C-alpha cells in the first residue's frame, strides 16, 4: 500500500508485548495492584477494540478493562493537565505524593500508544489508525482516554490541580479532554476547589495568564457548577522543578 485505509498512524509496533511488560512492571513497583493478572488485563484490553469496527468503539467496550484495572487514589492529591504532559510527569515524579492519571496502572499502560483492530478480522491494524478528526472520533484509542479521564476526574476530592499550557493560544481549551470531560465530570458535592497552575513557555517579564480570556472563561464555568477556582503563574517551570526538589534556600 501506498494509500492506507485510514489516516491515523497505525498500532505501536509490538503493542501486545509492550503492553503486558508494562504491566508486569507496574504491578511489581506498585503494591496495591498485586492482586492484577497481567494476561487478564491484556486479554480485556485486546477484547475492547480485537474484530470491532475501530469508528464504533464504546466506552462499554472498555468496562472489562476498568473493572480489573480498579485502583484507589488518593482522592485529594490529583493532577490533571491539558496539552502540556511532560511537566505534570515530572513535577509527580519528585512530587511523589500528587498522580496523574499516567500515574495510575492504566494511564501507565497506555501513555504514549496507538492501537487499533478490524471489523472482518482479529488482527491487530499496524499500518493505520482512524484520526480523531479526519475519521472518526469513537475509535479505540479516543474512546479509551474518554472514559478513563472521566472515571478519574469523578475520583478527585477536595482541591484538584490542573496544570495549563500559557505558551498556547487557548490556554484553558474547551475542545480538549480537560475542557470537554474533565472539567464536567468533576464532582461538586466533594471537590471545594479546582486551582490552575499556568505554565508559561519562554519569557523575560511575563503576563499575568490568570488574567487571559479562556482562564476567565474557566473560572466561569467552574464557578458555575458550584466549585471554587484558583489560578497561579508558574512564570519559570525550570525553576518550579528546582524548587520542588530542593525547597528551601535559594530564590524559592
Ligand atoms: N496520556 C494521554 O495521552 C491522555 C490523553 C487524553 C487525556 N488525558 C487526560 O486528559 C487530560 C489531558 O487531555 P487534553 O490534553 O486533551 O486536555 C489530562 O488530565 C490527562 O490525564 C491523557
Amino acid at each position: 500500500r501506498w494509500r492506507q485505509t485510514w489516516s491515523g498512524p497505525g498500532t505501536t509496533k509490538r503493542f501486545p508485548e509492550t503492553v503486558l511488560a508494562r504491566c508486569v512492571k507496574y504491578t511489581e513497583i506498585h503494591p496495591e495492584m498485586r492482586h492484577v493478572d497481567c494476561q487478564s488485563v491484556w486479554d480485556a484490553f485486546k477484547g475492547a477494540f480485537i474484530s470491532k469496527h475501530p469508528c464504533d468503539i464504546t466506552e462499554e467496550d472498555y468496562q472489562p478493562l476498568m473493572k480489573l484495572g480498579t485502583q484507589t487514589v488518593p482522592c485529594n492529591k490529583i493532577l490533571l493537565w491539558s496539552r502540556i504532559k511532560d511537566l505534570a510527569h515530572q513535577f509527580t515524579q519528585v512530587q511523589r505524593d500528587m498522580f496523574t492519571l499516567e500515574d495510575t496502572l492504566l494511564g501507565y499502560l497506555a501513555d504514549d500508544l496507538t492501537w487499533c483492530g478490524e471489523f472482518a478480522t482479529s488482527k491487530i491494524n499496524y499500518q493505520s489508525c482512524p484520526d480523531w478528526r479526519k475519521d472518526c472520533s469513537n475509535n479505540p484509542v479516543s474512546v479509551f482516554w474518554k472514559t478513563v479521564s472521566r472515571r478519574f476526574a469523578e475520583a478527585a476530592c477536595d482541591v484538584v490541580h490542573v496544570m495549563l499550557d500559557g505558551s498556547r493560544s487557548k490556554i484553558f481549551d474547551k475542545d480538549s479532554t480537560f475542557g470537554s470531560v474533565q472539567v464536567h465530570n468533576l464532582q461538586p458535592e466533594k471537590v471545594q476547589t479546582l486551582e490552575a497552575w499556568v505554565i508559561h513557555g519562554g519569557r523575560e517579564d511575563s503576563r499575568d495568564l490568570c488574567q487571559d480570556p479562556t482562564i476567565k472563561e474557566l473560572e466561569s464555568i467552574i464557578s458555575k457548577r458550584n466549585i471554587q477556582f484558583s489560578c497561579k503563574n508558574i512564570y519559570r517551570p525550570d525553576k518550579f522543578l528546582q524548587c520542588v526538589k530542593n525547597p528551601e534556600d535559594s530564590s524559592c
